[PDB]
């Protein structure tokens, strides 16, 4: 009974070396796009947010095992891509490169979000097959009596319920019980179910302009890659939009499967993003009636048109009047924060999507076939009356209104 | 059996360094306001009444230990914020710097709010699993063998119904049988059905302004707190305010979250104030009509501006003539008073909160569209005919019936 821990503890290693392990899918299983853990994002920033919750102190991956302790959770930066940090840790184990996870004996990487019956069956059914030589439950004896050497990474906590295995969203309550090392990692939206609990918390933030483009190079033609390299050097505000996971991956994943380097203009790219995000997560959206959802679009499109006049992107539940917006707080078009404040608040997800949100609104408006809507379109266009403001606050609105309809744009010349 | 005791203890101590320990919501839950033990209200001030229920004896924490016998029941002040004593006395165990605690092997923190089945069941499953090496029902025999050496907290005492636990309402009632120490935390209200089975007493009281400066410190912006600090060393009244952990909680929690420091006044910090109380029982009073819960609150708004213009603060029951206001009592806007006198007394929780809330009352009769109470509101008004009450007595009325209202404000400067 002592063999099988140490062919466990290898299988393990070995396991997580796996390609079924190392390769995920940044834009979802809808399209077939894989990226190897070997190769990409491999270095993230780590925020460890100070005790009023404020981005204090940048930490790095193998700078924060050193200071891990009990339950620690991290919160995903909004919404966005697969948080690809728990499964870097568990090859880092199975490398054995990093001296800080030297010191334990095992690591067990789940997803909260496909977990049932128990603790003991979710790792024997999730993970390798436990050889019935000590599969007698008498393991936890062996978790118990050991001692904090033994990691466990949760995954997709926002994804799971108490219901189909209450035994391990006891353990992350109640950690004192197991004497182990657990890791969280969640979402701003369901935050507020836990932190309570947790002793360290932690954000995922942007990525260095040196991974941004190590992606590009790597998964990439060579000389399609050149081509955006070339075109983020030479362009300004595409140099901010590429420090977020989602928009590194998709300039690139329309580029793919082509064989000449195209410009993809930033109104392409918000474009498709928009529209990923509403298909996205159209899987769950069957319950919500054809008008329901595309009002709740059209009362958060002019929500976003009217902050820009009123220039302002913070948003109260007085300011949205919709319980039916939990819709789009599930799409990710505007997310909720339930952070140390007295009152919850609502945010796009950047201020330059917003910015689209009112000029995808805008534009459609104009190009409406019922004149009340063209009218309340030319309402706003109206307004535009100052060079200073035409060239300056509104000059995004009007790129991005532009862009997105020809007829918008006749519109828009006209007045001009 | 001696070992796993040993351990037993020990796993205490430690449970009660976790985060699920330390961490409490000050303004409830629905809120998401988390407070740190280690940092927040560390030294409360402990008044013991004597026989005569004066207050006398100003003692402190950590000074009142060494004065501990038979069961000591703790009085809070009247239905105000969590009463964090109990939890830090154990982790003062917990950390074993106080002599005074030193002589103890274990501490047992309970919520009487959250418990059935027993005792033996309810230590067990609402502290810390205690090993079937020992947990054979045989543990009391150990304990009651032992001796005076174990502390009992018992918080919620209010919440606590004895038709599911009997065995704890007899633990604190009949101590003779149990030979140890028991600690109970009750309210006001509450306290009639005991008293008399307890053989010393306390009043927990205001903070000092060491501790409230500390408290804005502590869990606040930099910033944010200079400002507050800068007004509460200008003001008069703040200072006075600024002893109720209530307020001194509410005024930081609506500046946490903001960018930047906003006066906030007073009658703002009222108003928020008064629907915390109104908002938060209202769970409890889902069997009351809303016809008969406003008619209710409109009778104690007129309670109280009578009470204004007569000059009384001290209420007695056939000033109410209501038995439906124990829905009030119950949301804690008065609270009744059994301390030893020939007859029970209602007070409002503060001279200040009863004249705001005659404030409120006269500003709505004032706006009221229905011209009979626009008039009986004018009819208070009529009676402000001489400068020697308008710059005095009533001049806390006149600024919260205008900081309530802008149409008020415009009758009253009208009569001014």
């Amino acid at each position: 009974s002592e063999g099988d821990l140490d062919d466990l503890a290898q299988d393990l290693k070995d396991l997580y070396h796996t390609p079924s392990f190392l390769n995920f899918y940044p834009l979802g299983e809808d399209i077939d796009i894989i990226f190897n853990l070997k190769s990409t994002f491999t270095e993230p920033v780590l925020w460890r947010k100070d005790q009023h919750h404020h981005r204090v102190e940048q930490l790095t991956l193998n700078g924060l095992l050193q200071a891990l302790q009990s339950p620690c959770i991290i919160e995903g930066e909004s919404g966005k891509g697969k948080s690809t940090l728990l499964q870097r840790i568990a090859m880092l184990w199975g490398s054995g490169k990093c001296k800080a996870l030297t010191k334990f004996k095992f690591v067990f990487f789940l997803r909260l979000s496909r977990a049932q019956g128990g603790l003991f069956e979710t790792l024997c059914d999730q993970l390798l097959d436990i050889p019935g030589t000590i599969r007698k439950q008498t393991f936890m004896a062996m978790l118990l009596k050991l001692r904090q050497r033994v990691l466990f990474l949760l995954d997709g906590y926002n994804e799971f319920k108490p219901q189909n295995c209450p035994e391990i969203e006891a353990l992350i309550k109640e950690n004192h019980r197991f004497k182990n090392m657990v890791i969280v990692t969640t979402t701003t939206e369901c935050l507020r179910h836990i932190r309570q609990f947790g002793a360290l918390t932690a954000e995922v933030g942007d990525m260095t302009e040196d991974s941004a483009q190590a992606l590009i190079r790597e998964v990439l033609i060579k000389e399609l890659a050149e081509g955006l390299l070339l075109q983020i050097q030479k362009s300004r505000c595409l140099r901010n939009l590429m420090k977020t996971p989602l928009f590194v991956v998709i300039t690139c994943a329309i580029q793919m499967g082509e064989s000449e380097f195209h410009s993809h203009t930033q109104t392409t790219l918000f474009h498709t993003f928009y529209d990923l995000l509403i298909q996205k997560n159209k899987h769950k959206h069957k319950g919500v009636a054809a008008s329901d959802f595309i009002r709740s679009l059209d009362h958060c499109g002019d929500l976003a048109l009217e902050g820009v006049f009123s220039h302002k992107f913070d948003f109260e539940l007085q300011d949205v009047s919709s319980v039916n917006e939990d819709v789009l707080l599930t799409t990710g078009l505007l997310c909720k924060y339930t952070a140390q404040r007295f009152k919850p608040k609502y945010k796009f997800f950047h201020k330059s999507f917003q910015e689209y949100t009112a000029g995808r609104r805008l534009s459609s408006l104009l190009t409406s076939h019922e004149p009340e809507e063209v009218t309340k379109g030319n309402g706003y266009l109206q307004k535009m009356v100052s060079i200073s403001d035409i060239t300056s606050t509104y000059s995004s609105l009007l790129r991005y209104t532009c862009g997105s309809s020809v007829e918008a744009t006749r519109a828009v010349m006209k007045h001009l």
